[PDB]
């Protein structure tokens, strides 16, 4: 039963990476949450990634959080790429004026066509469904996820939706959809030190560790040979 507790690790703040940006009030609602609690619940879950690197997966806002309190290590759980897969929120709001705002601005090649091919973003609005085809884009298909979510997003309140069908097909709403990205596309992503517009990618992972409760005081411990020993310790009377 000690998997989980095999892959608990002490990870070095500057060698984690994040592959989407942070919300900037989500921040200092999950930092004042963790110093009036004096704890971090849940441990920030990485996969690693090459040359001792990892990459968030969930916990941006706690990883960051921690960060900005000058820790400088963080306790993550390590998953394997066997126990997740990758998935997509689907956006919900209101049609608006955001629809013509975001054509002439930035002419995307909008289709009805339902071809053979998946669509890399998809538009719903009543019983019609507008597509776009990542060949149409080619190149530059890596910022238009920037620029679709950019325009609804800011004018309208968007939310969250899984693929559950789930939705409620309003005579008036519109539902985004997005292809999710293979774990390839987001490794270049980090590697050209660049992100993706938050709220989109979606993480579904099993074995998950939670409720661990690392003591703050513990991840504040400037001295390392010490605080080594509390963490080992810490992990050994918390079975995993």
């Amino acid at each position: 039963m000690n998997h989980i507790h095999e892959h608990l690790k002490l990870v070095p703040v500057d060698k984690i990476d994040l592959h989407e940006t942070f919300e900037p009030l989500r921040l200092e609602k999950t930092k004042s949450s963790i110093e009036a609690d004096d704890f971090i619940r849940h441990p920030i879950l990485v996969t690693a990634m090459q040359h001792g690197r990892y990459m968030v997966i969930d916990g941006v806002h706690r990883y960051t959080s921690l960060k900005a309190l000058g820790c400088k290590k963080v306790p993550v759980q390590e998953i394997h790429e066997t126990q997740y897969s990758i998935s997509t929120w689907q956006h919900k709001v209101p049609f608006g004026v955001w629809w013509e705002t975001l054509q002439q601005e930035h002419r995307l090649p909008w289709t009805t066509e339902t071809r053979q091919e998946a669509p890399f973003i998809t538009m719903c609005h009543g019983d019609t469904e507008q597509y776009l085809y990542t060949k149409d884009l080619g190149e530059a298909h890596f910022q238009v996820w920037e620029k679709v979510v950019a325009s609804y997003s800011g004018c309208c309140s968007v939310e969250r939706i899984a693929q559950g069908t789930y939705p409620c097909l309003s005579q008036q709403d519109v539902l985004m959809k997005y292809q999710p990205l293979s774990y390839k596309e987001i490794e270049a992503v980090v590697h050209k030190g660049e992100t993706v517009p938050a709220g989109v990618t979606r993480f579904n992972i099993s074995g998950r560790c939670l409720n661990l409760q690392v003591p703050l005081a513990l991840l504040k411990q400037d001295d390392d040979v010490e605080q080594l020993r509390n963490w080992k310790q810490f992990l050994a009377d918390k079975f995993a």
